[PDB]
């Protein structure tokens, strides 16, 4: 797929056989979830944006399923505006920038 | 050109004359600089995202070049952490994602 930038960059993802909305990003190192639960153990984490630093809770070995690409990684649960692909995944699933 | 997401999608951007490195964000919606002189009236505005939010000063009409290619659009300036160019100037450019 190409995606233009017109609009924001939403895309279905499937997580925990559930359908949820994600902004593919391309200035975020790495994925951040709304709050939801996740299987396993978790590790605390610091992340900061553009208004500082917020906690969240990291979780490995995730599948994710971003439209129709199964992605395996690292995804980070905390109070944030959307959720968020950050590049960890991106690469997973081959996206890349063009112009 | 072609980026990939191994790294963080930086590039040259040149604007009032002052060279910067900035970040090719799909997240953004909009461009946010750190603090910096910019010629012309302003408006003040406030932006959030992870963390919170921050107050920034609204130019609009600010022309800017991506790697020679020349965009005009609105910028904010304010205390970003880090230089990102959103959305509005991205599609000027015909930045685009693809996978
Ligand atoms: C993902 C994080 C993990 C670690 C960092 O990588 C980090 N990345 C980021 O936060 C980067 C900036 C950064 C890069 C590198 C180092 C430090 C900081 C910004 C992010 O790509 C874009 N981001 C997405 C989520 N957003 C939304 O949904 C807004 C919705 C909304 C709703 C209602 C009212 N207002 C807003 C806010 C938006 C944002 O920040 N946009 C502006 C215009 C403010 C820049």
């Amino acid at each position: 797929p190409q995606i233009t930038l017109w609009q924001r960059p939403l895309v279905t993802i499937k997580i925990g056989g559930q359908l949820k909305e994600a902004l593919l990003d391309t200035g975020a190192d790495d994925t951040v979830l709304e709050e939801m639960s996740l299987p396993g153990r978790w590790k605390p984490k610091m992340i900061g944006g553009i208004g500082g630093f917020i906690k969240v809770r990291q979780y490995d070995q995730i599948l994710i399923e971003i439209c129709g690409h199964k992605a395996i990684g690292t995804v980070l649960v905390g109070p944030t505006p959307v959720n968020i692909i950050g590049r960890n995944l991106l690469t997973q699933i081959g996206c890349t920038l063009n112009f």
